[PDB]
């Protein structure tokens, strides 16, 4: 009969769950969630908006042109960011951090007030990805006030990070999730594929939640199935320097690197539906966007996506 532990704790804001299998050989669960504390700790003092010294607040303190040396780590991430900025025609932009924090997503206090169409302008005079470059291992903002935000990504990041960490221990049977992010390998405790829920929304406001087992894979979802008024939510349209304005309701993606899910998640919700599933399409990405119809809700899954349901 197969013993499954769960480990929890906090990271990012939020909590990490770790379900694995107990195998003869491994390291005792204390022993593991050590090694995870302190991997987790890690990503957050490379890349956390919200620590005042993390190599990415350091370089979003940093005025000069002149490159910045950053970890190994911190260059995947934002290489990553980049390709995918490319992927989704600008739609994951990591520099709207400014624009984040303008409407009260990130680290900067604010007001109930709305920001004034000057605000917003000189907000969004600071962003964009033509901004910053990669040169070895260095990053260069040729604006002193880019303030690059990676929380599109690096909880996708902090999942591969500790799959390879409890591979690297001889675990092939594991859950990973941090803010509800995840990556899975091999067979649950009752020995078949993990199983994830996927939300949907219902006219009937009824919760009803689909059970799809992904197999060896990650996958993220942006946006929250949870009146008729001005769109507000932590996703900024880089093109407008405002929370998305679409029919969007949600974005699952799978990929074998949750770092990568995360960021297409995000991106091809500020997509929309028309140009984001086209993206899918041509690249081969298991995608399902919900979204919002006239009287009611709609699925789309890309062709990559179709076995899983
Ligand atoms: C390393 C790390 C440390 C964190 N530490 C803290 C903490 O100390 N305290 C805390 O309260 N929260 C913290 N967070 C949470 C963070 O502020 C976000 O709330 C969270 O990451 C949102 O994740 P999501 O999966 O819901 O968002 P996703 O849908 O995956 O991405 C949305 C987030 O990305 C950013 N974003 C918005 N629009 C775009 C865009 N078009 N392109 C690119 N990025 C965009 C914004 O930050 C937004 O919240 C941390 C996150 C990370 C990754
Ligand atoms: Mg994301
Ligand atoms: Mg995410």
């Amino acid at each position: 009969p197969a013993e499954q532990v769960h480990l929890s704790g906090p990271t990012m804001g939020t909590t990490y769950n770790i379900k694995y299998i107990q195998q003869p050989g491994i390291a005792d669960s204390k022993t593991l969630q050590t090694e995870i504390d302190r991997l987790l700790e890690e990503v957050n003092d490379q890349m956390s908006t919200y620590r005042k010294d993390s190599e990415l607040s350091r370089f979003n303190q940093h005025t000069s042109s002149e490159p910045f040396a950053v970890s190994t780590q911190t260059l995947t991430v934002v290489k990553e960011a980049i390709r995918l900025n490319g992927l989704t025609e600008g739609a994951l932009d990591v520099t709207v951090g400014p624009l984040v924090n303008l409407w009260g997503f990130g680290p900067e206090a604010r007001p109930d007030v709305v920001p004034t169409d000057e605000e917003l302008n000189a907000r969004r005079a600071i962003t964009g990805i033509e901004h910053l470059t990669i040169e070895g291992n260095t990053l260069s903002k040729d604006i002193p006030e880019l303030y690059v935000d990676l929380s599109t990504i690096a909880k996708g990041w902090g999942v591969d990070v500790v799959a390879d960490y409890l591979q690297s221990q001889g675990i092939e049977n594991y859950m990973v999730e941090i803010g509800g992010e995840i990556r899975l390998k091999g067979l649950n405790r009752d020995g078949v594929p993990w199983r994830i829920a996927i939300e949907k929304p219902s006219v009937d406001q009824r919760s009803v939640q689909e059970i799809i087992e992904p197999g060896d894979y990650a996958i993220a979802t942006s946006g929250d199935y949870r009146q008729d008024g001005v769109r507000y939510s932590h996703i900024i349209d880089p093109t407008t320097g405002r929370p998305i304005n679409n029919r969007v309701v949600s974005v699952t993606v799978l990929d074998k690197s949750c770092m990568t899910a995360d960021g297409l998640a995000t991106g091809l919700m500020v997509m929309g539906e028309e140009r984001g599933m086209a993206v899918a399409e041509a690249n081969q990405i298991p995608v399902l966007m919900i979204v919002k119809t006239d009287d009611g809700f709609k699925e789309y899954a890309s062709s990559s996506f179709k076995p899983f349901l």
